[PDB]
């Protein structure tokens, strides 16, 4: 059983914790309880293999930015999450990707672009915008809803596959 060190990143309130708690506990956290940092562990089957997911749920609040360097060193793949109704969180992705490449000293780091809250009406970030960003970064782009569970498994399983190829 291969362990995978996933890190969920993104601006405050985009749904990083809700996506994680949905994946591992199958329930939707309705209240906004801002994260500092929490670790989770979930065993799954992806492409006929048993793997353990080591998931770090990080803080979007800028006040805790001093924790980023340490978790970008140890993590192996990054779920970069924005909310489809938060233009700033989409723009923040550039800044996360840059800091990750800096700390990894590499232009090829496993990551997946996640546009969350797709259950909502009147998104301010259209799909075409996010596709072009992800294509330019050379990473997958998956639309999710932590509330309905749409795309949650797909987002985490795709990141596992990205880490799988980088190691091999
Ligand atoms: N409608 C909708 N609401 C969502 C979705 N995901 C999260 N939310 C809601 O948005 C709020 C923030 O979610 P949360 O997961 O705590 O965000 P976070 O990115 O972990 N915030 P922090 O960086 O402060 O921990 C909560 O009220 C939550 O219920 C989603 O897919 N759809
Ligand atoms: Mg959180």
């Amino acid at each position: 059983m291969t362990e995978y060190k996933l890190v969920v990143v993104g601006a405050g309130g985009v749904g990083k914790s809700a996506l994680t708690i949905q994946l591992i506990q199958n329930h939707f956290v309705d209240e906004y309880d801002p994260t500092i940092e929490d670790s989770y562990r979930k065993q799954v089957v992806i492409d006929g293999e048993t793997c353990l997911l080591d998931i770090l749920d990080t803080a979007g609040r800028e006040e805790y930015s001093a924790m980023r360097d340490q978790y970008m060193r140890t993590g192996e793949g990054f779920l970069c999450v924005f909310a489809i109704n938060n233009t700033k969180s989409f723009e923040d992705i550039h800044h996360y990707r840059e800091q990750i490449k800096r700390v990894k000293d590499s232009e090829d780091v496993p990551m997946v672009l996640v546009g969350n809250k797709c259950d909502l009406p009147s998104r301010t970030v259209d799909t075409k915008q996010a596709q072009d960003l992800a294509r330019s970064y050379g990473i997958p782009f998956i639309e999710t809803s932590a509330k309905t569970r749409q795309g949650v498994d797909d987002a985490f399983y795709t990141l596992v596959r990205e880490i799988r190829k980088h190691k091999e």
